[PDB]
């Protein structure tokens, strides 16, 4: 059988939220069977703890934000694109404030910290959720879809007006068979537009960010210095999002995911939609 998977040791990592602008510490550790991935915040009495399940998701308003009741943890979406990527059904993630930290705005960080942790294999068989049936979601010109698949395969387009896609598909399939995620994807990073930045710190957000930790573009051009990761890390890290926002059903996937101009709020109508239609999936094991 494909069994199941945690840590072997605790790890420690640290750095500023993308929109809060504090310094946070993060801690993970090993958990048991079935527990899935789960965040604590460990700087509240009592400490609050909310799994990572699409049931949790409070705003998707250009985050991934899980709420319980009055208290928030912000920005989950890439740490999870590496617990999605390296297979860690199981993991405790204990925060000392509100938000993840960006770190350099890919899961790059958190590949390489998980991989520092060992991996455990436990004595459990690893559970999958298989798509039966085509499901999709369509808000104006913007759509996502899941259709069945014997792998895991996820296809991605935006359609953005810039210099830099001059010439430019703007468009990524990555088949998680015959490519690797840690080299592939884990690198892409976190991107935005100088007026989409600055009508965010208009509204007390983006306060962590600038291009130590994100891709600045102006009506010209890449403003960082050492240029791109990828000749397509924007379309590319939309994937790395999509990946996250997927690990929010608990279990790894077996299907095929295609966004066209999807962010965080469609990306998660679409767990949404499918969980609903109980036809469309089932839970399987080897
Ligand atoms: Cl500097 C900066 C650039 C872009 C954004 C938008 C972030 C959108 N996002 C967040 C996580 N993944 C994508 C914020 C600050
Ligand atoms: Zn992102």
């Amino acid at each position: 059988m494909i069994k199941q998977r945690t840590l072997k040791n605790i790890i420690r990592a640290t750095g500023v939220g993308l929109h809060s602008g504090e310094k946070v510490y993060l801690t993970l550790k090993p958990a048991p069977v079935d527990t899935g991935i789960v965040f604590s915040r460990t700087d509240l009495d009592p400490v609050v703890e909310i799994p990572a399940r699409a049931e949790n998701v409070g705003e998707t308003t250009m985050s991934t934000t899980l709420v319980k009741g009055d208290v928030k943890v912000d920005t989950v979406e890439h740490l999870l694109s590496a617990m999605a990527g390296l297979g860690i059904d199981n993991a405790y993630v204990e925060l000392s404030a509100s938000e993840v930290p960006i770190m350099d705005g890919s899961a790059g960080p958190f590949v390489f910290l998980i991989q520092s942790a060992g991996l455990q294999e436990q004595e459990a068989a690893k559970k999958f959720i298989r798509i039966k049936r085509e499901v999709s979601v369509e808000e104006g010109d913007k759509r996502a879809v899941f259709v069945p698949f014997d792998g895991f395969k996820v296809s991605f387009e935006i359609d953005f007006d810039h210099p830099v896609f001059r010439g430019r598909t703007q468009q990524a399939s990555v088949d998680f068979s015959s490519t690797s995620f840690v080299k592939e994807v884990s690198r892409a990073r976190t991107f935005g537009f100088m007026r989409d930045i600055e009508y965010l710190r208009s509204q007390n957000l983006a306060l962590g960010g600038s291009v130590e930790n994100a891709i600045v573009v102006d009506e010209n051009r890449v403003l960082n210095e050492d240029g791109l990761r990828y000749e397509d890390e924007f379309v590319k890290h939309k994937i790395l999002d999509a990946i996250g926002d997927l690990y929010l059903l608990g279990n790894s996937l077996i299907g095929e995911f295609r966004g066209f101009k999807s962010g965080h709020a469609l990306n998660n109508q679409l767990l949404r939609t499918l969980i609903a239609d109980k036809d469309a999936w089932e839970v399987v094991t080897f």
